[PDB]
């Protein structure tokens, strides 16, 4: 699949917002995935013992590991596609040594729509998150056929 321009305009504008606060972006998004997904919390051995909202807020290493993450996803997106060099070592590491399956990326990305849904409702209207969710679904289908070349199913 292929983003127009003015697809890829819509994802980056709403974007340059969560720059603007990269930590907060990243608590919110991954206190929604486990909270909506708890499942999910147990694939982090450095965060599986969390049990509260509170405790997740509270901890440090939690929120330094969101901006880890959006920080390699906002380079992802910047390429507008060309993006086969960002996403090799983040294949292997998540298929080889994380063993993440492709149906937890779709709940990242539902989490992840969901707060710039919540923040960001003048910038992401009914176009600009069709816009996002393509370039997510764009994203994980480059990962499934990662995955696959990587001999992970998953
Ligand atoms: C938006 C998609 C995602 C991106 C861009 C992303 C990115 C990253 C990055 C950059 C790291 C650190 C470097 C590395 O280990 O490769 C990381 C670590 C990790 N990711 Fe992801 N990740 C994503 C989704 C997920 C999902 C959905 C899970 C599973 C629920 C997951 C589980 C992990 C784990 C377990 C680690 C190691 C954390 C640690 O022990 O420090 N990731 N991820």
């Amino acid at each position: 699949m292929v983003l127009s321009e003015g697809e890829w305009q819509l994802v980056l504008h709403v974007w340059a917002k969560v720059e603007a606060d990269v930590a907060g972006h990243g608590q919110d998004i991954f206190i929604r995935l486990f909270k909506s997904h708890p499942e999910t919390l147990e694939k982090f051995d450095r965060f599986k013992h969390l049990k509260t909202e509170a405790e997740m807020k509270a901890s440090e290493d939690l929120k330094k590991h969101g901006v880890t993450v959006l920080t390699a996803l906002g380079a992802i997106l910047k390429k507008k596609g060309h993006h086969e060099a960002e996403l090799k070592p983040l294949a292997q590491s998540h298929a080889t040594k994380h063993k993440i399956p492709i149906k937890y990326l779709e709940f990242i990305s539902e989490a992840i729509i969901h707060v710039l849904h919540s923040r960001h409702p003048g910038n992401f209207g009914a176009d600009a998150q069709g816009a996002m969710n393509k370039a997510l679904e764009l994203f994980r289908k480059d990962i499934a056929a990662k995955y696959k070349e990587l001999g992970y199913q998953g």
